[PDB]
Parts: C-alpha cells; structure tokens; sequence
C-alpha cells in the first residue's frame, strides 16, 4: 500500500492502527527494512480496516513527508483514526520486533475492574469510553488506566501513592482534545524523567536539554528543581527541555562536564553541541539565576568563552547515522 496524495488522507483518518514507513530509494537502511516490513504486514494478517501497513516515498511525496516532520529515513509512524503517534517504533529492526510491537499497540490496554487513572461508565457501548480507550491508548506508557462498568460517567486521577488526594476530570467526556488534554498533564510532568529507554524520543523533540542530575533516593533535589522550573521557566518552556537524570546510570553524561555522582546534585544544560554547568546547585534558590542560566544559552553567552566548551553527551542519544540516514 503506497501512500500518495490522492490516497492518504483516506486510508488513515479510517484505520483503527497504521503503521507507516516512510523512507528513500537510495537508503541504505530503508532497503534494509523494506522486506521485514513486508513479512510483517503478511505476520499481522491473523486480524482480518483494523490495522494497516502502508509506505511513503519521501522522495516522490515531498509534501507528505514535510507534513509528518520526517527527520531520517527510515521512519516508522504509528497513527491511530488518522492521528499521528508521538511516538515512533524506536526498537529492533526485525519482523518478530515489528509484529510484536503492532501486537503490544493492538492491544488491552485498559484493565476492566505508579500512576492511575480510572473511567466510570454506564456502557462500553458509549461515546465517552470510545474516547476513554482513545486517550488510554495513546497514553499506556505513561499511565495505567482502569474501568468500572455498571453499577457495582466519570474520571479520576490517582496519583503516586496515599496521602496525596484523588483529581476528578470536570471537562466533557466526549470531547477527545480535552479529555486528551486533561489525563496528558496528570501523566507527564513538568520535569520528565530521562533514561535510556525514552532518550531517543526526547532528543528528537528539537530542544536543548535542562537537566537536574540526582541520587535516585536525594527526592530533596528533584522536587526544588520541580517548583524553582515551575516558578521561574514556563514562559521558556517551548525552548528548552527540563528533565531530570539519575547520576549513577549517567555518569557518562557527567564526565563531560568533569563531575561525578558525588557532586550531585548537579544541573547542567545539554544543548546537542555543548554542555553547560549551572554552578552550586542551592543557587538555584537564588531568584534571577535558573532562568538567566537558560537565558544564556540562548543569548550565546554561555559560549562565551569560557576555550571552547564541552561537547554535548546527550547527541549520543539522538537517532544513530550507524541506523538512519539523518536529514537536516
């Protein structure tokens, strides 16, 4: 199934689940793939509109390719009812992979009666729950979501464990954006959590990185970093990346900056050419600082002089030109 102008718009805004690949003739690795996508598709007929393997030839559809914001080749799109997925297939270039991955997608994911949020309704059978299970299966990784049917419409966040009260979603049920929206801020924090699992994705979102590194259990560091970002950044939120690292699983990232998990916390910025040390980290207490910190990157200054800086860490963690041919 080759996607072009005329066909687009049809096939996808109707199918349940696509997989789509869009990739180049002369790619090396689009060539590599083509034939596991192909078994793939052939493994994901034990459906029977459900789910669809498609592909995109970046290079005769210019127009779609700029459209989906293809950075490399090859892409693998998921897009749900027309709806593209923010998240890409990132793993194993295989057909068990592959047909593994659609099968996880196609999936639960709601359990019918840690992060939590429950859905009450008076039928399966009813708009809110379609869009429940919509929002459930975009979201499954960053939250677990639940169903109460009958009696034995409502949802209610509960978040990290007692001690912290229950949060009841007050827009209307049937509005996808908004219901979207609402579990979206209960599930992704202000300041995400950078691992290896997730790197890739972070790095692709374009913005250089604010990072807190921390001592897993040092929760003292993290939740004033949470607040003083809060406080002092979210009219910069749309330039910079705030997150935080564990220091024992990225002491790679330190030694760039010639620290050790003994010196953390630590803030720093990864700006994907250069890496950038804050200073003592209770400075961030100090009103003006964070957010000139993050100023600074922008201005050039931190450049500036200090005779070169070092070299960002975090690149390592963007797509790889050893599996993608990487456009710019």
């Amino acid at each position: 199934t080759s996607l072009d102008t005329e066909n687009i718009d049809e096939i996808l805004n109707n199918a349940d689940v696509a997989l789509v690949n869009f990739y180049a003739d002369w790619c090396r690795f689009s060539q590599m793939l083509h034939p596991i996508f192909e078994e793939a598709s052939d493994v994901i007929k034990e459906e029977f509109n459900q789910v669809v393997f498609a592909r995109v030839d970046c290079d005769q559809h210019s127009d779609i390719a700029q459209r989906y914001r293809i950075s490399k080749y090859p892409t693998l799109k998921l897009f749900r009812n027309g709806m593209m997925m923010k998240r890409e297939y990132r793993g194993q270039r295989s057909v068990k992979a592959l047909a593994d991955y659609i099968r996880q997608q196609k999936s639960d994911p709601i359990q019918e009666i840690k992060r939590n949020i429950i859905g009450y309704f008076e039928q399966k059978d009813s708009d809110n729950y379609r869009v429940f299970e919509r929002v459930a299966n975009i979201l499954h990784d960053d939250c677990a979501f639940l169903s109460a049917f009958g009696d034995v419409d409502n949802i209610i966040y509960k978040p990290p464990g007692h001690s912290a009260p229950d949060m009841v979603y007050l827009g209307a049920m049937t509005n996808f954006d908004v219901t979207y929206n609402w579990i979206q801020d209960k599930c992704v924090p202000l300041v995400r959590e950078i691992t290896f699992e997730n790197g890739e994705e972070l790095t692709e979102e374009g913005l250089p990185f604010l990072i807190l590194f921390h001592m897993k259990e040092d929760t003292e560091s993290l939740e004033i970093f949470q607040n003083e970002v809060a406080r002092q950044l979210i009219s910069e939120k749309g330039t910079i990346n705030f997150l935080h690292a564990d220091c024992d699983k990225f002491r790679h990232p330190l030694l760039h900056i010639q620290k050790t998990p003994a010196d953390c916390p630590v803030i720093a910025i990864d700006s994907f050419r250069h890496m950038y040390v804050f200073g003592d980290f209770k400075d961030v207490l100090i009103p003006g600082k964070l957010k000139q910190f993050v100023f600074d990157l922008h201005s050039g200054k931190l450049h500036r002089e200090f005779s070169s800086p070092p070299e960002s860490s975090f690149q390592k963690l963007a797509p790889s030109e050893y599996r993608y041919t990487l456009l710019r």
